[PDB]
């Protein structure tokens, strides 16, 4: 498969109530190409203005008698479905979009990301009518049975480095328990999210019922995390913006909160592991999508005894790492998604050659147009340094050392981020010690960035709050709702 | 049973690592009987630096391979079982001691508030080696399970409403999931939570599992919220206060948050209905633990056809409510809890006089000694008015009128709180229209606050995040992990 | 919609590993249109020999490493949408076919038959990826879990009064789980399978996933109930050859066994009850589908204050209900499915008449072609007769009379058959009492025959054993393994 | 702790309703024990006169109305919990008298089969209050759910080499779930099951809550299967028995069937594993209990490397088993149940000797101190074998040889039992595959019999139907009743 010719834009305005809008302000914004530079188009900038209309819309789709309302349990799930046959007609063009404007390589985007979204849609389509309440034996003569609702508006904020795949990740889930979305996509990358909004129109889901706004953070996004008619806020995923998501939530109106944060994840590898094996996979953790994951992947334990061996394949496989413009199908690395994301990752490097790591391979940028930077290995990396803090959201793989799994292990929670973990060994011993002591949502044996539709994903400590994907995703949309009948009889 | 003779407040200390101990300062603070105003004793009172020494010590008992962590779940349980056990030995004394720090009616303490306690710890004692998770069929050569493990330290604020309910709801399920505690009970009546320190080392929880911090609010409280080493914060009291808790826990440590805030519940009597059985069901939805209760009956709603015959016996029976010391067996309304509350109950049905609303009985007091307050009945009373909005934790009762279903609904779910609904009908369509239509986390149909160990709670909108009791009160004291192993076949 | 006009039947060979193949014995059955007795085609017959290639084509089908049990499980959802994705563009043929070879009114197979065909497969392919094992918090240093596999090949026997939907009923669950299918048919409504087996290969089914056998019941069905390389068998029938499944399960290798036997359902009508939203009710709750429901309201219990104008008015109703061909939209009554039922139908309208019942209306074979028979009242039919024991699977309508919620109670609990129960009332003390306090598997209150995919349904008594739909359904189709694990110091 | 000195068989009679009877006949038969065949004492010997007497006491202890079904949930878990109680405070006596009767090692029973028993009556004291149904969102104006509730009279045949932990298994999660009881104990070991009715109406359960009717298999047992006032049957035994009660089911009344008929599961053991680990387990895998166990643990296969290595500490272990008197301290095997058990695995001892295969050491016996069979050890025995496919249920140890993972699967599930099976291996992927791989419902990993009360435990296959001991063990004893209301409107 090969990337859209030329590719026009059509979808650049605000979805409100399966209308297209213009921004009350008439402003607009520019959405650029991270590979060159080049302003791609331009997106109506969305303010407190567009918010408020959203939400009003979200609201009336919502109220009681409403189609949305009324529609059988069943039937959100096949509009779940249809949603998901668009979107693999036009998996090309998504796939082009997305390459486009995030700067991912494209038979990443057609074959990882579009592949999440579709499977993201039919996974939640299945939940619909089979989200369960319980009856209840209570003491006394009562009959007590549970109802899961749904909340109501439910206002999402996603980032830009997997655009679409957190656009499904919000809203398959949000939709498939009856709510109403008021969604605002990153600015730097809204326009696969923005096309969604004509293939949610064509699957013919009621109007208000998602509600899409292109906008800057501190205008549309804290218009979402503070209005007083929201109920529901899903934020992803800077550890450091998500501070205000909660403070603005207990300020305005106590919204229930979603987290899914940053993190600096573990990577353990022992001796007795495949160790070509090892090398391929710690490197497709640090480097996949150019570093931009919150899955990564920065901190690389390896035990002494391979501590060489392995430092001295994963910077052979570094410097072979084609890098190169994401429409080449021989490009594995795109660009960095903009400028000041691309100078944060510079000074980081250059921190860790200020304090005693051996750069062995990459340091700088690459070209002079777009965000390319080198893929870089810094070794003899120990717990105190900068860069052993701090994520890096770009291709820079860090190779620690270690003696002992008791001390493996006491490092790799020593840190406030618990998203993500990996080891690898084949003593299944080791293995279930590790992952078992490990403080972190998601641990894989033997792998890395395992994700599917159907395991549920999330930090410990600072990484978030509440998981989404799988059936644990359905949870942070519902509210369980108790009543109490008084019984005549009482019988078992 | 009868009151606990000439009983001695053995335990006036702070509750760390099993053992007690004095303020870091110096610092104590009284407790009163409200039915009096005599001063009780005297308890140390704890703040940030007492606040630190329990995390610390709360931290050490949750360290990985500790007593606490290795121990079988099943033995959790019978940890559980021990205390239930405890507690029905010390029956009177607590039921005693609750009476003369709350101020409620000795026989209702005894048979209500305790019969609770010792129900909620036998029932968590049974689901501690019965917390499940889940393997997950999943695309690709992988198998993944999950992992039910506690959060970590758990911080707890109770209220005074039910000193001793409120304590045993908090600490069963954290300690059930296998968390540590640093439980904050209220600074008028922390002597039932201390008594309970004793149970725990005499039950045989390992020191440091849960640790009782007597003080105040804006300064305990606040120091348990703030601290960055408390991994989930719940806290039960005012929505105000409430607000904080959610701001403080994403201005620092972003820990989960579980709050359980005001209520201003409505009841709808419809005509089909029994009256002699509505009247006092609605009165005691009203009047229980003297009208101190987030679940209060605020609003009543009666159909046109009956409520001047409703507003008769509500009467009636409201001016043959005993009001005296809440030793006298005869005695059915306790005080309110101290002052501060005395006179706000008094400002605010000052109000209701202010305005249209039209008194039918009481409204003054008792002169008496303590903080009684009349039985008092209002009526004829309009939505708008400062009184039918106004959580008030006092023994008022206010009765209003509706014609027809859809109008009650409307007017019942106009408001920001909703914990609590009650409908009393026998119209089968009626009766679950409007308890599906409610927009509260309990519904009950022909009853009021019948609570139970199981079945949830509770509720909706900004009268709580999350739900205690039931099995999804353990939800909020888990953590789940996911752990995906890449397999090499796959099969099944 | 319209029938199709001339209708082609085009499969009518075994469905034996994708493929059309001949009876070993050569030998061919004759299939009819009940409303005329005329023949339709001839069907290919499966004996002993025909099932033995069935079940070696499904066990190798299910052998490890196979396509179908290395594939996704999400895949086997998707083959299931696919099914039915392909039944609904078919839906006109699939309706007329068993509008032809089954006697129902063609409106009626087209709205009800062939919407639960298509709503079952679809609800059952959400369910494939979804199928969840626990991990289990065990004493001692141990790391239990457990997977939900497939069992093997299933045997599944449907009959003849809803053909396509019991084959959709019986083959989703099935195959949801992972399992192998040989199914046989009726051999009086071989047809609308036969068509599924062409839309099974088209859908992309794995060879001998799935293995269509027409054929008599001491052959074909005989020749599944004892087959030692048979893991499950799964029959629906009469209580009499129930009793063989289970013998001879016994006999041969201890398959699974899962029955649904049907019985004499009782519909108790309160004079609480909407008179005329009952009579209308309980009047389809016997008619429907010409009275050949397991779960026919043969006995309608009516309060005696109500019962001589409820049984005029479903004479009214019965005298009007139009009986007619199958192809005309009038119709809403067809024939019975043979002359055999046709007979047995009308020697116990001969026992209600001799007994001393009131035979209000009707009574009598209708016409000289085809199986018609006129709608049918008694009256004053005393538990003791014949027509209130023996289950009739004709439009025969009988009304009963008590006086005590408590004796109907018992009278209606009287009876081997414990399939459904049916409550008419508008009082919810009452509806909570009966609905609690009978032996039935499925309760309808004020409705009947409230069918969906996702409610479960079954027998209690003699009426069958486990049930089918909703997420009790599959568990009848997994085995349960418990895999431990000697693990290290285990952290809980 | 030591045997308790002269204990006196105070409980001979058959308890039917909380009383003890004689049989209607007046025929006793007696009990031995094996480790000294002197006649111990006379136990009433019941029979169908019994067994009809029994069921009429169980069917009005579940009529409706009754203490038994009006009694909250929770209290049937306190009754279960006191039982428990009483169980460890005669935990001695309950000790000795099943070595008297069983013939096992005093501290075998003391620390094994009681300490099985005290858990699993505390395991289920939690599940009664915990069984939940669900509410379903079905399609059209409906409100669907389901009630988990008891079947009714269970009828329950225990076998004789684990008497009271098999009590417990059994009647432990019918009581939990509401149900009542008909046992029969063996008749070879009746008398600890007779001693635990002076416990149950010690405990409080109402009569006829749980009936125990010693008597003959034959005799008494057939009486259980084949009556037609029993709603479920739970067998437990041989296969050839549990053949013969789905026949007599399926011939009576389509009572449900539960089946725990056992096999030869077998034990592979890699080289990569600790020897000192392995060989020590692999013992115990057969030689527990003097053999006579379902698992048994019959077939062990070892890697080539270590088979040579793994039969030199296998017949040192073997000779150093100190056999002697159940009473001594220093024993570690006892004698077999009885005679024709002692004669049948000498039967098949022979049946390896002629058969080619070689012996080890033992063969032979000790005497008549009893029935005492030396520990015998085989090598070199070959797949199709009497021996290594028959029901040697003695201490008879069986080393075979396998070469290939792949090979030694395919040998393992050849079998038309597999109820149970384990591996032993350090490599993550060859556990993870031969677990899975394996055609049996428990499968350990570097540990053997290893059950626990949390953990499900059953039979694929042949051996045989259902599931007990766990959460899933509640399911087998509850029927699920669906029940549907007719609403206004959807909302959803
Ligand atoms: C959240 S809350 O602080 O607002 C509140 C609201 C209501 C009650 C309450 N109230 N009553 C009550 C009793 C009698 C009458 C009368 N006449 C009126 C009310 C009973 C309860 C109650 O929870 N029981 C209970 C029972 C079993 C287990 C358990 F854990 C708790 C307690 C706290
Ligand atoms: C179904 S069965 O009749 O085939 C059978 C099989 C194995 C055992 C068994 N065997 N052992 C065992 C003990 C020691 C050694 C040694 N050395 C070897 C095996 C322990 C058990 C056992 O169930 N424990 C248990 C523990 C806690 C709770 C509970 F509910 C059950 C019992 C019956």
């Amino acid at each position: 498969p090969s990337p859209t010719p030329n590719l026009e834009i059509k979808y650049t305005k605000i979805f409100i109530n399966n209308e297209w809008q213009n921004s009350e302000s008439g402003r607009v914004f520019p959405v650029y190409n991270p590979a060159t530079g080049e302003q791609v188009c331009e997106v109506q900038e969305a303010d407190k203005a567009d918010i408020d209309k959203a939400v009003q819309a979200a609201r009336l789709a919502f109220s009681l008698g409403s189609v949305w309302r009324r529609m059988d349990a069943s039937e959100r799930g096949r509009l779940l479905d249809k949603l998901a046959d668009l979107v693999e007609r036009d998996r090309a063009v998504l796939a082009t979009m997305e390459s486009l404007n995030g700067g991912k390589p494209f038979l990443q985007a057609f074959y990882v990301d579009l592949q999440g979204v579709i499977k993201t849609f039919r996974y939640y389509a299945g939940w619909a009518d089979k989200i369960h309440g319980m009856t209840i034996p209570v003491d006394g003569d009562y009959f007590t049975f549970t109802r899961h609702e749904p909340i109501g508006v439910c206002g999402q904020i996603i980032p830009w480095n997997f655009p679409l795949l957190m656009f499904a990740w919000k809203i398959a889930p949000a939709l498939c328990c009856g709510n109403t979305v008021v969604i605002k996509p990153a600015e730097q990358t809204p326009l696969s999210a923005l096309y969604m909004g004509a293939l949610i129109k064509e699957a013919g889901f009621p109007p208000g019922v998602i509600n899409i706004l292109p906008g800057y953070g501190p205008t549309a996004g804290a218009a979402i995390a503070s209005h007083i008619g929201i109920d529901k806020i899903a934020f992803t995923g800077s550890t450091e913006v998500g501070k205000l998501i909660q403070e603005a939530a207990g300020r305005s109106n106590l919204k229930r909160v979603t987290l899914e944060l940053g993190g600096k994840s573990p990577n353990i590898i022992f001796a007795d592991a495949d160790l070509d094996y090892a090398v391929e996979q710690a490197h497709q953790g640090v480097f996949f999508n150019q570093g931009q994951c919150c899955t990564a992947g920065s901190r690389i334990f390896v035990e002494e005894s391979i501590y060489e061996e392995f430092v001295r394949r994963s910077v052979e496989r570094a410097k072979r790492r084609v890098v190169g413009s994401p429409f080449d199908p021989t490009t594995e690395q795109g660009p960095q998604i903009d400028k000041k994301q691309y100078n944060k990752i510079l000074e980081l490097i250059q921190s860790g050659v200020a304090e005693g790591a051996k750069l062995e391979c990459g340091g700088k940028g690459l070209g002079r147009k777009g965000f390319f930077i080198e893929p870089t290995v810094f070794s003899n990396v120990t717990d105190d340094m900068r860069i052993a803090k701090e994520e890096i959201f770009g291709p820079v793989q860090e190779i620690l050392r270690f003696k002992t799994m008791d001390e493996v292990i006491e490092r790799a929670n020593n840190s406030d981020f618990g998203l993500v973990a990996a080891v690898f060994t084949n003593d299944i011993n080791k293995a279930l010690t590790v992952s078992s002591a490990m403080q972190a949502g998601t641990v894989w044996i033997n792998c890395y960035n395992a994700l599917n539709a159907q395991s549920p994903f999330g930090g410990f400590k600072m990484s978030g709050n509440g998981r989404e994907m799988g059936e644990f995703g359905l949870r942070e949309y519902s509210e369980v709702k108790t009543v109490t009948v008084k019984i005549p009889q009482k019988n078992s």
